[PDB]
């Protein structure tokens, strides 16, 4: 047989490259996943991740209370935190024993998989009572924030999209919903009558994941990297695996 | 009057038979319910049931954590179980005091009502981090498992459909979503523009039920039988009520 | 060992000690107890008996 | 065939009678069990039973502390009861918050199976520090109390032997051991060199049972009667099953 890495007859080499290219392209086909991640960063260094994976379109919607830090099997000032919530929903509404709850997110990172169309991204960043823009009556239910998404790149390939905003001020008390549509460069409308019921089933079939990791290191090591997910850490380092035309 | 059960003038008899036939046929009409049940079986003999009832289409989607046994108002090793989850999401990821959590499901039974079209059934059986097939990039978001569904029959009538799979191995750690579409032998597409917004409202109107029963006996006696639900027990016994053309 | 002695006991942890008394009552006599579970996960799933090579296998009794 | 209960050809009848006679006689053979039961009666009506079943010989030995009432999974004044023990071992030895502990037995019933030789029964009824007769130096380690055992009879057959003594006084604080030898009307000594090692193995193989029942009714219904055990209740009623030459 020919010697490895010396000719066009390195079929193991050609198959390895097609294996990777097929994974990348399958993800971008209409048969592929579109994924979103919401990272809620807490002052104790811990991170709540919410992931949703689904065909055609995907989104996450969380209340103000849902995004607050929750330590499973540990104490969480549960009564005082009810009182904190009352004071966030209306100024001087509660009877809490603290000025600032360390359970409030300090920042949010939204990440989409590379199969999303960035022009379809929408976000409903509401106040603590889940109103998008001060009062319902003058509220547009979303903002198309695609222009703000940074490309997460590895070896010159886009492995994801990231929108990051800090919540460092006392008044940064939010409810949050985000949505993205899978790329579709064809003229076959996935929601037209022929396929609309598959999109309705996709709403049933979407898989969700939620967990609080103790640190960004732990998130990078045990969540991001093992699953070949894209990520952008605090030092602006990009994580992911480049697959198109690669061995 | 004619004597009972001796002539074609037994109107009480004819009405009883139409009453049953009408119930069976209403369920199969586009005005009827389509229902799914997910049974998570635990080693202590207890069973978590998740039911969803809705028009046109229906589904259930649960995380790995959501399917774990939860004893309401009792102790549940809540801190150790956070640690178990960490070790299931990534090997050697946690610091648990147990090798196998008895809260993990030992088996899953999926049951659909007889108004489903078995060819529309889809299942997204993912790993513990809610990825359908090892990595997102090469994941088809579902599998059409209709061929594997067994007919639950009573008096020769199909009262439901059942897909059962055990999870007896240490590596059987899953996230699970299932979806089915109501039968529609007509050419009126329930999701075409005329009726699509009724299908969107059906997503709002779907009713969910969830409860942990202490034993299969208790499930059969107090959940299945009182509500005329179909079921298949561990001894392969079929439960349900035959209604078409019956008194 | 008694039936109770072979049941799982987690030292320094919770063990449903009251419910497990009730489990025992229902194992000693059918419908004898008032437990909140069908099967106790504390019951052994298997037993392995091992003897050293100095035993005479013909003298083993169980 | 002959008609039932009318001739010597009722083989079902003859086999039923041999079945019972064989059970009775097997128990009395050297291949059979010899059994002892110790019933500790508490003022709250509850009863601790200790049973031992073994070949050739059998006995039970309990400390003063071991015979005290223990409510599994409930509160038991565990610290005060340590203090009670100190005051029972030596007068004014402890710092308890009670004059009389309701955990102390109010009475003891010793019952042997009908396969025992009543002349071999021995009891070591010691004080609270496990000394049989005031001081070790003048203590015979047992008393042969066989003459005091009453025959438990059912249908004129001996189904067991009972020795009952109440402990109604403040000073009735005991440690207790009892032993009985299986009947052996032959001249084959079960402990002679030919069979001595089988007797040593019988010490390893003896099965023990211990449980606290809530009432004598409960003991009679769920312990005594289901297992065909002999018993004598507070109203002097005999329980057991007559088996010799019976259908
Ligand atoms: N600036 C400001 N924003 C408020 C206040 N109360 C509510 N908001 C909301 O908070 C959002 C702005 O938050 P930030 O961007 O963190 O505030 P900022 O003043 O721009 O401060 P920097 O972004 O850190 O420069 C707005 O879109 C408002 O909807 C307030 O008192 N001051
Ligand atoms: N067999 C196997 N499956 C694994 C392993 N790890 C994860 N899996 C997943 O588990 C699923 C198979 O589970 P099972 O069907 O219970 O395993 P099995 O080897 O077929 O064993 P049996 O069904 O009991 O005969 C696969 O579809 C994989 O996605 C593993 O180590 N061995
Ligand atoms: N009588 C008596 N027995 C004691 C005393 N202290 C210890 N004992 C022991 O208790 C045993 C006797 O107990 P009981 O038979 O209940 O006492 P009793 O005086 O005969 O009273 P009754 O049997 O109810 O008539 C004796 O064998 C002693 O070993 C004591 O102060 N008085
Ligand atoms: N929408 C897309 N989806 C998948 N790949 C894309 C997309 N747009 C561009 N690319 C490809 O990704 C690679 C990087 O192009 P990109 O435009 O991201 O890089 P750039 O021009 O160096 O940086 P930027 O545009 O961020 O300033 C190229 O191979 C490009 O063809
Ligand atoms: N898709 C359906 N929905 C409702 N009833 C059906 C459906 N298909 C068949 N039936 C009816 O249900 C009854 C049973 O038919 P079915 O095919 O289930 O039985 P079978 O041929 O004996 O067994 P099987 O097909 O499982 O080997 C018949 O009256 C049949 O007409
Ligand atoms: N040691 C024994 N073991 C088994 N059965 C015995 C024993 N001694 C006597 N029996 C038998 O048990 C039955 C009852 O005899 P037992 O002597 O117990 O009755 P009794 O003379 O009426 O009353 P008691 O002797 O108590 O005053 C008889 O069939 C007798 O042969
Ligand atoms: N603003 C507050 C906060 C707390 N408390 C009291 O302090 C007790 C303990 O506080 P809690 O907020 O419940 O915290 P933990 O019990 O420490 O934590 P968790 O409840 O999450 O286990 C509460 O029961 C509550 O009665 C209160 O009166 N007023
Ligand atoms: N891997 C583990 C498991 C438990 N623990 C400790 O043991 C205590 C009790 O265990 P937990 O898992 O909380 O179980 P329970 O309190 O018995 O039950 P629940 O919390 O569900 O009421 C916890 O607070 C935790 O500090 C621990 O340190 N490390
Ligand atoms: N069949 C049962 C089981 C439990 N309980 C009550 O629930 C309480 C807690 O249950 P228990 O069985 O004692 O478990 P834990 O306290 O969690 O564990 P342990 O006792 O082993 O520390 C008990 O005090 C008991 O009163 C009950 O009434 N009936
Ligand atoms: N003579 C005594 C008896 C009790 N106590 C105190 O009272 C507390 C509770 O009494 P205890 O005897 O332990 O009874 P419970 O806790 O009610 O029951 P248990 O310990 O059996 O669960 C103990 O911790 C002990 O410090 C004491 O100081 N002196
Ligand atoms: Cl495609
Ligand atoms: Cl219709
Ligand atoms: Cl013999
Ligand atoms: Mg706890
Ligand atoms: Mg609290
Ligand atoms: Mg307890
Ligand atoms: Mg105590």
């Amino acid at each position: 047989a020919d010697v490895a890495g010396t000719s066009n007859r390195d079929f193991r080499g050609r198959e390895q490259r097609l294996f990777n290219s097929e994974q990348y392209n399958y993800n971008n086909s209409l048969n592929g996943e579109v994924s979103v991640w919401v990272y809620a960063y807490y002052s104790d260094g811990s991170v709540l991740v919410i992931n949703k994976n689904s065909q055609y379109k995907v989104g996450i919607s969380e209340t103000f209370k849902a995004l607050k830090e929750y330590r499973e099997g540990q104490h969480n000032d549960s009564y005082d935190e009810y009182e904190v919530n009352q004071s966030i929903y209306y100024p001087n509404g509660g009877d809490a024993r603290k000025f600032h709850s360390n359970a409030k997110p300090r920042a949010i990172q939204i990440i989409f998989s590379p199969s999303v169309n960035v022009r379809t991204i929408k976000m409903a960043k509401g106040n603590a009572v889940s109103v998008p823009d001060e009062y319902l009556q003058r509220s547009h239910p979303w903002e198309a924030t695609g222009i703000k998404y940074r490309k997460i790149k590895r070896d010159g390939e886009i492995v994801g999209y990231s929108h990051y905003f800090e919540l460092p001020h006392e008044y940064n008390s939010i409810s949050l919903a985000v949505s993205g549509v899978h790329k579709n460069p064809s003229s076959y409308n996935v929601g037209s009558a022929h396929n609309v019921m598959d999109v309705f089933q996709s709403c049933d079939l979407a898989l969700r994941f939620c967990n609080r990791y103790w640190a960004e290191l732990e998130l990078v090591n045990h969540y991001i990297s093992p699953n070949a997910y894209p990520y952008l850490d605090i030092n602006n380092h990009s994580y992911g695996v480049a697959l198109s035309n690669r061995q």
